[PDB]
């Protein structure tokens, strides 16, 4: 519970009204919870960003046209999250579907690189109710494609994938 305020995930884009058809999202963003588990008691297919949750299906189900690919850079990219919850932190993660993915179709745990490229296990990191952190994309991963962000509560057994779609490049 709690959003990323930049990079745009489609949660905060639906209130943004840049996206749609969230229902729920489209008027508290930070409604979005999940599980830890990923990927073996992790979600179904198509499923894994939103948590197996269908007020987040549309959070996991994109065209390529149908939200706004936001136009950014690879290499270094600032990640702020501000967070309804005081309770602590064990870690955070972000990961990417591959260049050539299938971008149209549901998130299968296939089309993605399943490796986090950014990240930090801070395993008791008492939040100041924002997190500002920085990371760097990888070049590699420029086009159009989605960034998922996850943060994992230490407290509880609860992690969730905040995707954002974007039109990347190098």
């Amino acid at each position: 519970h709690g959003y990323v305020e930049s990079p745009a995930s489609r949660a905060y884009q639906c209130k943004l009204q840049l996206n749609t058809q969230c229902g729920s999202v489209q008027y508290e963003p930070q409604s979005v919870e999940g599980l830890k588990g990923f990927p073996q008691a992790g979600p179904a297919d198509g499923h894994i960003a939103s948590a197996d949750k269908s007020t987040f299906f549309e959070l996991d189900q994109q065209t390529p046209t149908r939200w706004n690919k936001l136009n950014l850079k690879t290499g270094p990219n600032s990640f702020t999250w501000k967070l309804t919850a005081r309770h602590s932190t064990t870690s955070w993660r972000y990961f990417i579907t591959k260049p050539n993915w299938d971008a149209s179709q549901p998130l299968t745990r296939a089309s993605f690189d399943l490796t986090p490229f950014c990240q930090f296990n801070d395993g008791g990191a008492i939040p100041a109710a924002q997190v500002t952190h920085q990371c760097n994309i990888p070049a590699d991963r420029s086009g159009s494609h989605v960034i998922l962000a996850v943060w994992d509560i230490a407290d509880t057994a609860n992690a969730f994938y905040q995707a954002i779609d974007v039109n990347l490049s190098k």
